[PDB]
């Protein structure tokens, strides 16, 4: 059983996960299997050449973030030993410099978030098998740094390095004597405003070059930002990139380019992206030379390129985006403009393989949606942050092209994708969809839309599988709301309330049961406390009801029992919700009348004071249960009377002070229970059982008062003799008592 | 000491408050002088005679929403004995019936929510003296209650009834034999959907008369809600209101009405107040003929007359708005239409008391601003929820209103400055050039939420540079410029709070340099913006400046800085009284830091933080220091010499900390210190002032006999009023637990 780390098989070695254990120091107790070392966001404050004596088969080690809340002191040579040490990360360390006497076995070292401003051969040009290099973020903004010291030709000599990555530091030119090997050349924010002909001479393998924020766009930027002189554009010589023939990705952010030169591209045949964000090429965009060099592009953007103090009624593009013939993602956010026509997108509509197109938050007010009806495998079309109206830090991110997806993949998965949300349609205008294509996955969330639904609105896209109607102020009461989507799967209707926002709104849910392939309905803090004619929810085709939020409370204490069988009818439900609805007490047969098919079961975050576990035998199907963050005082002695499926039972956040004799006897089914963070003082000697045995893989503990007695014995004992049973965060379960042991480790004791 | 109630005499009158006490009977223990008793919100269950003993001197008796989680019993007679009772509040009780047997000397009778369906002569009639009578909401959505069954003429013996409300229950009509004193009629959602020449005939002294909600207008309702067949009007003969000369307030809300009546107003000179929200009057807006009926009307409410799908171009304002001469309000929400032209307003421009013009939630795109320069005494320009663009080129509880928003319109803080308006809510991302020409002087301005990114340099704002009260909450501005709002040169309260930038990152910095450039700044409000770091310039600075809001920010990372640059930050606001740094995630403020904070300080809120210590001996270098608040955070001591530190201190707040020890020496005394919370911390016992408030519930009190020295204490100084004492519990040893240590011995 490791301590303090957590150490595991992964694919066909030994891993030890150490990080943020509040560990003042490199443990000696890591398995001597292990291969890669985790200790990061730790409190570690010096390393010797003695502290990886023990672990001569390291291969990695990880030593982020440390110390946390002077620096961490490194001896030289400390790790010269580790003869395997192939990846070394050292970031956010407050190193004042390159470590010295680093192994000659490294491939990966990153050195980002520091203090480093002289780069010297003395440090790295040694470190012969360097694959990866990154230098990033040591001199930026800072008073102690003026500007980062280069030593001419420490590079040369890493003829295998293929990734050098000095972005965030302040270089003023391309350091000279760069090897052949280059693959990617990351320069971002390095205060090169200038690049001549010399600088990427020799870089024939190379396929990225990273030169954003050279010369930044500072117009309301977050963070510092210094123009060059009156605003100018990054200075790139004509030839700068004739040799660069490889080159596939290049990104320009920031660069306040109001032009660029054709000829950049002219031996760049396979470029694949681009990036042109936070620039001043509106001008560009209507005339692009530049558009015929990139037969091969893939995917560019030119977001964030708006003039300030300009709403322009019309979008400009050039017939020559109809160049681009290998594009498939387009990204035009923050244009800035008033009206989309058909022939603004005449240039695009014959490029094969774009996919998508992106107009987020370029506050369009009209747009002839017709016009996407004319490209043949266009399947995200993203205008959130538009005004259509009803028709009647982390250094390993990207820092300027906003990366995760544009509309979730569960509901993009479905098939052609339209986002409108926070847009300006308050409510569905008879025209809203006609000339749209076929939409399975449409987001109209947060227009402010107070629709009464009737069954209408949706009828020239019937076949919509994924409606994200969230934050809305949407009337569903009429039983025909959304009858025209027949094939509807997925209905998102979190956050709904009403067009005043007032305590007393009432809901009619009998919609639901039209649907026969229904399958995740969300209502989400709806705040429903009463429904109206009907008082049961029904369908033969629903998995899954998320119910958060509510008021079960309510409509469970009601004088009638008019709710007792709410959700009885959702004859095929296997996950259901009811965390947050201030659940004190659940009635015995309201409990009953779940349906028998569910599979799994959130009652968290509620109040519950007592559950009845009994009740466990009318759900055979029964896999996990979720009772987090309530009020309960005590487990049933006999479980397994009541269940043969239970298999995940979280109990955490409870006032629990006593496990039962037998309670894991047999228990049986369980392989993960937790009691994190309730009042158990200790474990029984008769709370474990065995002849049994247990079937249980995970047993959570962390955050109960323990007594560190003598009476504890018992359970550490039974720890040993159960090395299968894994406990997690055991740095976490902590003694509380008596004096002298409060505050540590169960786990350290006689 | 009362107990369990809180007994105060103020004017004349000697209150007791007794509610939410969790009491499940009338206590005995009640002053004999008490005259007004408030026992609502507990868990009563009878009431008796005797259960108002000897206690003549009741003037009034609240026993609403008795007993909470079949309900409360009325014994006959019950309160035959009193007197003196005028007012007598039975609402939410679950009556079943009007309690036989009161006192006639009533004169206001509350039976509001309870399940009364029969309205009897032997519950009433002798009630001669009944001025107000409410018996809203007793049949309302009940299978079991069909109908309200109103014996014929009982209310006819009330010859002095000024009120009677009987909305939301099931009449079908206008009960008959109503009183000629009736001032106020309120039958709002009664079902009565005919309204005949004889319902109101001879009500001679009426002023108000509710009718709405009958016939309703269901469209997108909250509440449930049933039309009449199919959805037709409110049906009101010409002559239902010939005799009703005094009528001042007529409320027709939600009435499906599609035309109007000016007969209706015929004989009507003085209404005042007229509501026709939630109708279909698109077209009587349009023509309007009663319109030319009404020239004494103050305020007319027409909002939410939309009809559904449509969202026309224009709005058709009838000429005949320009008979309204007395008009001070006109409420046009939720009409819903996209253009307002100079010309669509031609006839209000002449209404010389016309001050409010209320056009919320119209979603309209584009308003020819110039128009609002034609009128005489506009205050208030309301275009909330409204589309207004970045400008380019050049040219449940039953006793609140149901219909009409109640709240006023704009913050009378900024409303007070003169000239307002409200643009909150609209589409303006930035702000053009044109944004604010041909708008009259403004005084007070909310562009509250338009997701404004505006990089603010100093020249936005220079058409209306008379805007003393600026609300830019919920925004993305930037304000790093120096010279940002500079031109409004006259600003004396600026709120920010919830901006953030226009990618909403971790990471944003910020330049507070601009706050120095005014000379009549007052009111700051920076809370929620997640300030952690300043660029250049590390010190706020102003002299004018009298209230800083701070909260929300990140000063632990401020005043944790490596090089101290912010152990000053506060020091230049040299006017400063007021200062909010609560939820700055708190631990420790450096020593120094708090002795930069301005001497000046009456008021100082730490509140929500999770200090751990307090530097007591600190509030020497604040001599003005009245209030300092630090509920909601991790102390564990108090200073025992609190004196040698302060004699300004009035009111000191802890609430939710973790103090276990109150020192001998606390009440130092310290003269000074009129208001002392303590509650929610953990105090056992107290043990051996001009203090007037000591707030104690929630500790975990050991009522062994170490107690008995506070309890003493207690009684040894009644001014000293400890709130909520029902409250303040044993939580030990387990035969009290649960107890309240005043009931002990
Ligand atoms: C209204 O309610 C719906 C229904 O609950 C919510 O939508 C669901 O949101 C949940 C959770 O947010 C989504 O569940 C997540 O799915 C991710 C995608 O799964 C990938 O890999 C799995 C492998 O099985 C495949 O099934 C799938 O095709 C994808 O390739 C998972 O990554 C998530 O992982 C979870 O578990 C791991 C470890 O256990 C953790 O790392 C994660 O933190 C996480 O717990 C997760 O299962 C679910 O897919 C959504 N369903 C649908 C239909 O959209 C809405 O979000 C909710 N609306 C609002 C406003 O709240
Ligand atoms: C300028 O544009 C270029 C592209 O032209 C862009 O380069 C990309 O940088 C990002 C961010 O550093 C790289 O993304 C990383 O890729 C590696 C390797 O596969 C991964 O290790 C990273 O994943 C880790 O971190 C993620 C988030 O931190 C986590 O999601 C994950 O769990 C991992 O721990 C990450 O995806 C990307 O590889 C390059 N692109 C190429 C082709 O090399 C560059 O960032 C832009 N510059 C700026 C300043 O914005
Ligand atoms: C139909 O329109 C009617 C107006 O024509 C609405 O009438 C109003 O109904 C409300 C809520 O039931 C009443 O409000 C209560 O009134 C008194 C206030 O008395 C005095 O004290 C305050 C203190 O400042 C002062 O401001 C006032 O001017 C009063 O002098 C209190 O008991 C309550 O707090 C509450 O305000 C209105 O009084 C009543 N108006 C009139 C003139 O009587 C009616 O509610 C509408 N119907 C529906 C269903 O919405
Ligand atoms: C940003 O900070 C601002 C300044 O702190 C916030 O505005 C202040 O908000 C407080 C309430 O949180 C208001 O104080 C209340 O004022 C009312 C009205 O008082 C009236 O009667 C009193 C009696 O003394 C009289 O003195 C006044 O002049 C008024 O006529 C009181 O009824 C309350 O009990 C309380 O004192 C401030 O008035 C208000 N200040 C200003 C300048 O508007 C603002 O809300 C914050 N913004 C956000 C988004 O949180
Ligand atoms: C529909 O659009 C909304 C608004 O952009 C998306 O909401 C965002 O969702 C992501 C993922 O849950 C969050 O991280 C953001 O915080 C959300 N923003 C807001 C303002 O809510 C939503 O995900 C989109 N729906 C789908 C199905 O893609
Ligand atoms: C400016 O407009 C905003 C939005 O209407 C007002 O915000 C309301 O503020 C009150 C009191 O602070 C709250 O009870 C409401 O929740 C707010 N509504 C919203 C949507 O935020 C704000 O008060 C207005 N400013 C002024 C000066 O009147
Ligand atoms: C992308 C974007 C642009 C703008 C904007 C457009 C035009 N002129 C602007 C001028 C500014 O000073 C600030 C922002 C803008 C505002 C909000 C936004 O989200
Ligand atoms: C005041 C208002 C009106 C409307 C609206 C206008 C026109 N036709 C509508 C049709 C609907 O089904 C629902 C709402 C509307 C929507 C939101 C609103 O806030
Ligand atoms: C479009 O995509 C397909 C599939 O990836 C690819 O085979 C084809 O070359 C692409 N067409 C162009 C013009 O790039
Ligand atoms: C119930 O849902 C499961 C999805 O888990 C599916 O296998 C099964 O066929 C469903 N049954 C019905 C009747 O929809
Ligand atoms: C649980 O529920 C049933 C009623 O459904 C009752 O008979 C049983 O004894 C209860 N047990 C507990 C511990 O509440
Ligand atoms: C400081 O505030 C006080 C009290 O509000 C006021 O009298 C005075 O004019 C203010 N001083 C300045 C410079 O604005």
């Amino acid at each position: 059983r490791s301590y303090p780390c957590d150490e595991k098989k992964q694919n066909d070695s030994v891993i030890a996960e150490c990080s943020n254990r509040r560990l003042q120091e490199v443990p000696q107790t890591v398995g001597k299997y292990v291969t890669e070392l985790d200790l990061s966001d730790n409190f570690i404050t010096h390393i010797t050449n003695e502290s990886f004596q023990g672990l001569q088969n390291l291969t990695k080690i990880n030593l982020n973030h440390n110390p946390n809340v002077n620096g961490l002191n490194i001896t030289d040579g400390a790790f010269l030993n580790l003869k395997n040490l192939r990846e070394l990360l050292l970031e956010d360390n407050q190193l004042p410099q390159i470590p010295s006497g680093l192994p000659e076995s490294l491939t990966e070292l990153s050195l980002i978030q520091n203090n480093i401003y002289n780069i010297t051969k003395e440090g790295i040009s040694r470190l012969i098998n360097l694959k990866n290099l990154y230098l990033a973020w040591n001199c930026y903004f800072n008073k102690v740094c003026e500007k980062t010291n280069i030593e001419d030709g420490v590079f040369e000599t890493l003829t295998n390095l293929e990734l050098l990555s000095l972005s965030f530091n302040s270089l003023s030119h391309v350091p000279p004597k760069l090897p052949s090997s280059l693959r990617k050349l990351f320069l971002s924010n390095t205060q090169i405003k200038y690049i001549s002909e010399e600088d990427f001479k020799g870089l024939i393998n190379l396929t990225l070059l990273d030169l954003s924020g050279n010369c930044p766009r500072c117009f309301n930027a977050p963070f510092p930002c210094v123009p060059c002189d009156g605003g100018a554009s990054i200075n790139i010589d004509r030839f700068a990139f004739q040799n660069l023939t490889q080159l596939r990705y290049l990104n320009l952010s920031s660069t306040s380019l109001r032009k660029i030169n054709a000829a950049w591209f002219k031996n760049m045949p396979h470029l694949k992206v681009l990036d042109l964000e936070f620039n001043y090429l509106v001008g560009e965009i209507a005339s692009g030379a530049f558009l015929t060099m990139l037969p091969r592009l893939e995917i560019l953007d030119l977001s964030f390129n708006y003039i300030k103090g300009s709403y322009p009624q019309h979008i400009n593009i050039s017939r020559n985006f109809s160049k681009l013939l290998s594009l498939r993602a387009l990204h035009l956010r923050g244009y800035v403009f008033q009206e989309l026509r058909e022939d603004d997108f005449q240039p695009l509509m014959q490029l094969p393989n774009l996919s998508t197109i992106n107009l987020g938050i370029n506050f369009i007010k009209q747009i002839d949606f017709k016009l996407f009806q004319n490209f043949s495998n266009l399947e995200i079309i993203y205008l959130s942050e538009n005004r259509i109206s009803p028709l009647v830090f982390d250094p390993h991110s990207n820092f300027y092209h906003f990366t995760r997806p544009l509309i979730k993949p569960q509901c993009a998965a479905y098939g052609k994708a339209l986002d409108l949300s926070l847009n300006s349609i308050f409510f569905i205008g008879p025209n809203q969809f006609e000339n749209l294509p076929d939409i399975a996955c449409l987001n109209l969330s947060a227009n402010s839309n107070a629709q009464v639904l009737s069954g209408t609105e949706f009828s020239a896209i019937p076949h919509v599988k994924y409606l994200d109607l969230t934050n809305n102020r949407l009337d569903f009461d009429n039983a025909s709301a959304l009858t025209e989507l027949s094939d509807l799967e997925v209905l998102d209707l979190s956050y709904n309330s009403h067009y005043f926002r007032i305590a007393g709104v009432t809901h009619h849910l009998e919609f639901i049961q039209n649907f026969t392939n229904l399958k995740v309905l969300n209502l989400s803090h709806n705040n429903i406390y009463t429904l109206t004619d009907k008082y049961n929810l029904e369908s033969k085709s629903l998995v899954e009801l998320v119910f958060s939020g509510n008021r079960l409370d309510i409509l469970w204490n009601d004088d009638d029992n008019r709710y007792i069988s709410i959700f009885k009818g959702l004859k095929n439900l296997t996950r259901l919700d009811l965390s947050l609805n201030r659940l004190k007490h659940i009635p015995n047969e309201a409990f009953l009348n779940l349906p028998a098919s569910l599979t799994e079961l959130h009652i968290n975050d509620n109040m519950l004071k007592f559950f009845n576990w009994t009740l466990l035998q009318q759900f055979p199907r029964l896999e996990l249960l979720d009772l987090r963050g309530n009020k309960l005082l005590f487990l049933t002695d006999s479980l397994s009377d009541f269940t043969s499926s239970l298999r995940t039972l979280l109990l955490s956040h409870n006032r629990i002070s006593h496990l039962p004799s037998g309670f894991l006897s047999e228990v049986s089914s369980l392989k993960h229970l937790d009691l994190s963070s309730n009042l158990l003082k200790t474990i029984n000697k008769s709370a474990l059982e065995t002849k049994t045995t247990t079937k249980l893989s995970m047993l959570e503990l962390h955050g109960n008062p323990f007594e560190c007695t003598c009476d504890i014995g018992d359970f550490r004992r039974w720890m040993d003799e159960h090395l299968n049973v894994k406990i997690p965060r055991l740095v976490d379960v902590i003694c509380a008592s008596p004096g002298d042991q409060r505050g540590k480790s169960i786990v350290s004791l006689e």
